[PDB]
């Protein structure tokens, strides 16, 4: 029922909507959903595609900017800057009552820049502050350019979304970067107990990518035993003397954020990411049919941190079967980019 987002929340993760349209903030079905449980909202360029495509409202708008002299990436930018302003002040009330830690609302830089640090830095801090709201946070991929530019952006003060991890290694290396990007801001003088990232590790596309040629046992396991694993790797680098010192002062911990959280696999049980991967101090973002679902029959249990041994030993069978889980990780985030740009360019395509 409905009070399982409350009951999540209790475990210590918050729930997100991994969608975002005109239309769901004008009718008021945000507002109902951040009374109900819901933490945020997260888009990325095929969500807008989508959203800009079949949401009705959007017609009148892209008409007025038609008769502006505009590119059609500004044309796109206004509208999704306005979304996510409108959607930011539906989730202000959530934000302030934590004291800055929930309803964020996140908006991805454009693919194009994903290889170039410099670019995605001066498109955040543009971004940022055409935005211009307190709870707004930049998506930023995880590339090594991403991690380059993720230390920049902390240190100017700017909550990010690391996007498209799917390797532990990236995911240290962020930790890594956000941290020398606090520790310069406190030797500076400056505040950082406003300052937000979430690591955003992607769920479904490991079990796309492996299941078909998987032995039995370990089909629909690999991406949770993934997760599982990060979040070890989490706990031991967030308490470490050295980023304690770093909390002491008011920094606060990077969360580990799972997304691509629907599940894309009919012989799967729909909630099965969401109910296998909730834990303290974590962020699931999910889609509108996987968020019903888990409302419908979802479990509220502390189920990341079970079993790790278990998740141990099967990440050791994949890497003995000569699945390299790094190669694989690249990989997927080199797809994800690409798929973006394609979404990108077809929602750019109306707009010229």
């Amino acid at each position: 029922g409905m009070t399982i987002l409350s009951d999540v929340k209790a475990l210590g993760q918050q729930i997100w909507l991994d969608n975002l349209s005109r239309s769901l903030v004008q009718s008021g079905e945000l507002a109902q959903m951040l009374k109900q449980g819901v933490c945020g909202v997260t888009s990325n360029p095929a969500i807008f595609q989508k959203a800009f495509a079949g949401d009705a409202l959007y017609a009148d708008e892209v008409a007025a900017l038609k008769r502006q002299n505009l590119s059609p990436k500004q044309r796109y930018e206004t509208m999704a800057v306005a979304d996510v302003r409108a959607a930011c002040d539906v989730c202000l009330a959530e934000h302030e009552s934590t004291g800055g830690k929930t309803g964020f609302v996140s908006l991805e830089v454009s693919p194009e820049l994903a290889k170039d640090a410099q670019g995605t830095v001066e498109e955040a801090r543009r971004l940022h502050a055409a935005i211009a709201r307190k709870n707004a946070m930049i998506k930023v991929p995880a590339t090594d350019a991403g991690i380059d530019a993720l230390e920049t952006l902390v240190s100017d003060g700017i909550s990010v979304n690391l996007t498209l991890l799917f390797s532990r290694a990236q995911t240290l290396k962020a930790y890594a970067a956000y941290a020398r990007g606090i520790a310069k801001r406190l030797a500076a003088g400056q505040s950082v107990a406003h300052i937000q990232v979430v690591a955003s590790f992607f769920i479904s596309r490991v079990d796309s990518a492996l299941d078909a040629t998987l032995p039995d046992r370990l089909k629909g396991k690999t991406a949770i035993a993934l997760a599982k694993a990060a979040y070890q790797d989490w706990e031991q680098y967030f308490t470490a003397p050295e980023f304690a010192a770093l909390e002491a002062q008011g920094a606060n911990r990077v969360q580990l954020l799972w997304a691509s959280t629907g599940v894309k696999n009919p012989a799967y049980p729909d909630t099965l990411y969401v109910d296998s991967l909730i834990g303290v101090h974590t962020v699931n973002t999910v889609p509108d049919a996987t968020l019903k679902a888990f409302i419908d029959h979802g479990t509220a249990k502390a189920t990341l941190t079970e079993s790790a041994d278990e998740a141990r030993a099967r990440l050791a069978e994949i890497a003995a079967l000569g699945i390299d889980v790094e190669t694989l990780a690249a990989r997927l985030q080199e797809d994800g980019l690409k798929q973006f740009e394609e979404a990108f360019e077809k929602l750019l395509a109306p707009l010229v």
